[PDB]
RNA sequence: AGAAGGAGGGAGGGAGGA
RNA sequence: UCCUCCCUCCCUCCUUCU
């Protein structure tokens, strides 16, 4: 029955409005650790089990972060970038300097680091 | 410890008045009288704090960290009109799935005159 | 996506008081 | 002229939570 990071990030992403929101870059972010880690079944199920608790899709992203316990163990990825134009407008008001140990659990999804050293946490 | 003396406590430590939280430490402190865990349930309350936590999260924290919440359906709590239900856990009702989970969220369930439920969720 | 708390503000309904 | 209580609705700020 295993899924792929492939057809998951499809599944989820039907899910959302918009295009390149922060949720559609939380979706890459867990389809990423979900690979690397195995657990792309669990996370799934844990997306269906929100849908029917009856959260938006967004909310299920968020539960799969404070659920599934690979989350709460690592990084928020850190993504090289040239300058923050590079980043998705829909992202773009919600880019903060990130603090020391940034969780992904918390809302942390991905850290852009900038060719000025600068670097934004995309923040949820 | 005392189920009375640690709802007060939790509440000392909560924004507004009747929240979902507030349910939520009427469930837990219940739960833990009924069950004899109010020394665990206080002890993960503490600990949650001195982690640093607010004390919402360490309320979430009870639920997801002391396994009777994993074991037990949320309370059924018996109303007249939704209206009995306090203003700012209004917009936290929805209705239930077949079994809700405390630790998923779901603080308790109200039952109204009608037949109708909605669970408090979080 | 949504909720709670505090703060600032703007519009309109019902009532009551100075 | 102002105040209080309740009911709609709109905007911005901080914090928390899902």
């Amino acid at each position: 029955p295993y899924i792929s990071a492939k057809d998951l990030k499809e599944i989820m992403y039907d899910h959302l409005p918009g295009f390149g929101t922060a949720f559609h870059q939380l979706v890459q972010v867990i389809c990423k650790i979900g690979k690397d880690n195995n657990l792309l079944d669990t996370i799934h199920a844990e997306f269906q089990a929100s849908l029917a608790d009856g959260d938006s899709p967004q909310c299920a992203l968020i539960q799969i972060t404070k659920r599934v316990p690979i989350f709460q163990d690592v990084p928020p990825p850190i993504i090289h970038i040239r300058s923050r134009g590079d980043i998705p407008r829909a992202c773009q008001k919600s880019l903060r300097p990130a603090p020391p140990s940034p969780k992904i659990d918390r809302g942390w999804v991905c850290l852009f680091k900038m060719q000025d050293g600068k670097t934004l946490g995309l923040k949820i």
